[PDB]
């Protein structure tokens, strides 16, 4: 499956509840939720090699990884973590995160390519956030 290209968000669900579950300050969530509404996503892929740039006005993250090989990135709430990308299935990547410093909610994300739509999922313990993207 090809995740490469530029994507824009079609819908988000529970992004605020996610930030709640991760203990983010109501005023920060206000800013985050706002910025997260109009995110721009760039994905360059080469087999298991992935480049994903996510941009908003107040924060842009650039992650690079090889499915099957751990890498370092940040959690949704900015905490630096250790990540473990894996092919859950042919078109879905599952990624487990373990915080480098401190302790917190068990988090992970999963990116799935389904019907030319990119389904992004953020988990913070029991809370699940679903963000659907379409090819811009
Ligand atoms: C105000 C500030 C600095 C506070 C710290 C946290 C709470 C860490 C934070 C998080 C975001 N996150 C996003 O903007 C975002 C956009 C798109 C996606 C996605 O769909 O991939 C995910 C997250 C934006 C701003 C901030």
């Amino acid at each position: 499956p090809n995740f490469a290209g530029t994507w824009k968000m079609r819908s988000s669900e529970n992004f605020d509840e996610l930030l709640k579950a991760l203990g983010v300050n109501a005023m920060l969530r206000k800013v985050a939720v706002a910025a997260a509404s109009k995110p721009h996503v760039e994905i360059r892929q080469d087999g298991d090699q992935f480049y994903i740039k996510t941009s908003t006005t107040v924060r842009t993250t650039e992650i690079n990884f090889k499915v099957g090989e751990g890498f370092e990135e940040e959690t949704v709430d900015g905490r630096k973590c250790r990540s473990l990308p894996t092919w859950e299935n042919e078109n879905k990547i599952h990624c487990t995160q373990t915080l480098l410093e401190g302790d917190g909610p068990k988090t992970y994300w999963t990116r799935e390519l389904a019907n030319d739509e990119l389904i992004l999922t953020f988990g913070a313990d029991d809370v699940v956030c679903t963000r659907i993207y379409v090819r811009e």
